[PDB]
C-alpha cells in the first residue's frame, strides 16, 4: 500500500487554522460547497496525516499495543478515503455527495477514539507504571492528539450539516445566548443528579456586561462545545456540594457568573462542596490520573483552548471550588489553535 | 584569593531545607546558639556558593554588566566574611558574639539587591530586548535568585533575631492570627490610598474554619511574610477600585475569605477593579514586562511558595479579580523550598 507515503507527504504541509469568520464564510451559503470540499479534500489528509505520524513517533512499548494500532488502522482508513476524491472533478455534484456521505463514514468509524485512548493508559498504568515522566509524556500526546481530533470533527460537522441539500451556521451560532447554554448544562446535571441523589443545589447566573450593563451577553460560538464544558463542570459541582452535605440540611447553590469584557468572555462557577488541596488540582487534568480500573475535564479544557480559551480552576479546601471559563468575545480573535507540529 | 576556590567547594553540597519544626527548635532557647553557629557557618557558604556558581554561568552579555558584576562583590565578600569562622571555637562567647554581627553587616550589604537587579533588566531590555526567549531566562534565574535571597535572609534573620543577649520565635509566630494580618496589611494600603486617591474601599472578611467552625484561624507562619503578600495584592486591588469607578459614586468592598482545610490555609482576596484579559495576566508576574523605564508580585509568589504555598490570580474581564495565597496549614508540611541545583 501507499499510506506511508501519503504520511510523509502531507505531513510535510502545516494545518491551516481557521478564524470563525472564516467559518461563517464558508457556510454562508450552498453555492460554498464546491469550495469546502476542495479545500477539506486537501486539509483533512495535512491533518490527518500530521497527527498520525506524531503516533508513529511514539515509543515501541506504547506503539505496538491493540489500542494504537486500532486507532492508526482508522486514520489510516480515513486518510485512504478522502484520498480517492483528490482526483474528481468539484462540477460533479455526484463527487460533492459521495464526499459528504465518505466524512460522515469517517466520523462514524473513529466513535469510540476517546474510550480506545482511556484503555491504553489504563494497560500503561498497570504495564509499566504511573511514574511523573510518563503522565507529562501521554498528557503531552493526548492533549495534542485530542486537540487534533476536536479540529478535525468541526471541520467535518460544518460541512455535513450545512451542506445537507438560516439562523445557526452548522455547529456555529452567531447568536449564542451563554446563560441559555448555562441553564441547558445546569438543568441536564440536574436531572441526573436527582436521580443519583434524590437532591440537587439550585442554580443562581449573574451576567456583567461591561460595556452595556443589562444588555443580555451574546456571543459567536459552538453552543455543543460550551455545552460540554459546563455540563461537566456542572456534575463535578452537584456530586461535591451533595456529597460534602450529606450531613446537614442546607444545600448551597451553585453560582454562575457570565462577564463579557472587550476580549474576553469569562464565565465562572462557584461551589461550596468542600474543596480540593492545591497538590491534588492538577491530577484533575490528568490522563493517568483520571484513569481508574473519565476525560472530562481535561477534554472540556481542550474545547476551551480549541478558540484560544482556556478552563481553570481554583479551590479552597474546606469551603469550596471555582472553576472559570475563558473564551474570546470577539470572532476576529476566535482562530482554531491546532497542535504544533 | 580563594573565592572561586570557595565556590567551587560549598556548591558541592546540597542546601539543607529545614521545616518549621527545625525552626522552632532552633529558636526554643538561647542555649541553642552555638548549634545555630555551627549549622550557619556551613550551610550559609553552601547556599551562597550554590547561587555564585549559577550567576557564573550566565551569559557573558549579563554577566559581565555593572549590576551583575556589583552583585556578584557583595556575594563573594559575604561568603568570605562566613569563612573567617570556620576554625573559630563555638565555647567562645566572643566567637558567637562576632558571628551575630557578622550577619547583620551581610544583611545590610544586600539590602540594595532587588532595586540593583531591577537595573539590570531594564538595561538589557534596552540593550538585547525584549522577547520571549529573554523573558523565560530572565524569569527562571531571578525567580531562583529572589527565592535563594529569602531563604538566606530568612536564616540570618532567625539567628539575629533570637540570640540577642516568648511567644514570638524570631520571625515566626507559632500562633498567627491569619485575619490580624488581614487586617493590618489593609490598613496599611488603605492610609496610602486615601493619600493618593482620597477614597479607599472597605474590607470584608470571612473565616471558614471546616474541621472547628466558629473558632479563630490559626497557623505557625512568618507574618512579615504574609504581610509583604496581602500588602503588595491590596495595594493593585485597591488602585484597580478606586481608578475603574472614578466616574461613579458607589465603590465595592475589598472581600477576603480565610479558609482552613485539612492541609491548605487559603486566602483568597476579591475586587471589582475591572479585571484583567487573560492575555495580559501572565504579565504582572514578569519581570521583564513589569520594568519600566515594581516586583511586588513576582516576589509575592516566592513568598508563598518559600514554604510550599502558592499564589495564585484568576480575573473576569469587565468584572473583578481573585488572588489566592495558598499556604501549608501544618508546620510539618512547612518546608523550605530552595532552588534546585
Ligand atoms: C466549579 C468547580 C467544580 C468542581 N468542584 C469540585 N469539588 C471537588 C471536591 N473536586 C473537584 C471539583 C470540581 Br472540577
Ligand atoms: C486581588 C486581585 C488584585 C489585583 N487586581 C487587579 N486589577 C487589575 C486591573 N490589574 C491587576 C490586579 C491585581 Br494583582
Ligand atoms: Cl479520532
Ligand atoms: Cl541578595
Amino acid at each position: 500500500g501507499s499510506a506511508p507515503k501519503y504520511i510523509e507527504h502531507f505531513s510535510k504541509f502545516s494545518p491551516s487554522p481557521l478564524s470563525m469568520k472564516q467559518f461563517l464564510d464558508f457556510g454562508s451559503s450552498n453555492a460554498c460547497e464546491k469550495t469546502s470540499f476542495t479545500f477539506l479534500r486537501q486539509e483533512l489528509p495535512v491533518r490527518l496525516a500530521n497527527i498520525m505520524k506524531e503516533i508513529n513517533l511514539l515509543p515501541d512499548r506504547v506503539l505496538s499495543t491493540p489500542s494504537v494500532q486500532l486507532v492508526q488502522s482508522w486514520y489510516v482508513q480515513s486518510l485512504l478515503d478522502i484520498m480517492e476524491f483528490l482526483d474528481k472533478d468539484p462540477e460533479d455534484h455526484r463527487t460533492l455527495s459521495q464526499f459528504t456521505d465518505a466524512l460522515v463514514t469517517i466520523r462514524n468509524r473513529h466513535n469510540d477514539v476517546v474510550p480506545t485512548m482511556a484503555q491504553g493508559v489504563l494497560e500503561y498504568k498497570d504495564t509499566y507504571g504511573d511514574d511523573p515522566v510518563s503522565n507529562q509524556n501521554i498528557q503531552y500526546f493526548l492533549d495534542r492528539f485530542y486537540l487534533s481530533r476536536i479540529s478535525i470533527r468541526m471541520l467535518i460537522n460544518q460541512h455535513t450539516l450545512i451542506f445537507d441539500g438560516p439562523k445557526h451556521i452548522g455547529s456555529i451560532d452567531p447568536n449564542c445566548n451563554v446563560s441559555e447554554v448555562v441553564k441547558d448544562a445546569y438543568d441536564m446535571a440536574k436531572l441526573l443528579c436527582d436521580k443519583y441523589y434524590m437532591a440537587s443545589p439550585d442554580l443562581e447566573i449573574q451576567e456583567i456586561n461591561a460595556a452595556n450593563s443589562k444588555q443580555p451577553i451574546h456571543m459567536v460560538y459552538v453552543p455543543s462545545h460550551l455545552y460540554h464544558m459546563l455540563f461537566e463542570l456542572f456534575k463535578n459541582a452537584m456530586r461535591a456540594t451533595v456529597e460534602s452535605h450529606e450531613s446537614s440540611l442546607i444545600l448551597p447553590p451553585i453560582k454562575v457568573m457570565v462577564a463579557l469584557g472587550e476580549e474576553d468572555l469569562s464565565i465562572k462557577m462557584s461551589d461550596r462542596g468542600g474543596g480540593v488541596p492545591l497538590r491534588k488540582i492538577e491530577r484533575l487534568f490528568s490522563y493517568m490520573y483520571s484513569t481508574a480500573p473519565g476525560y472530562g475535564l481535561p477534554i472540556s479544557r481542550l474545547y476551551a483552548k480549541y478558540f484560544q480559551g482556556d478552563l481553570q480552576l481554583f479551590s479552597m479546601e474546606g469551603f469550596g471550588t471555582d472553576a472559570v471559563i475563558y473564551l474570546k468575545a470577539l470572532s476576529t480573535d476566535s482562530v482554531e489553535r491546532l497542535p504544533v507540529y
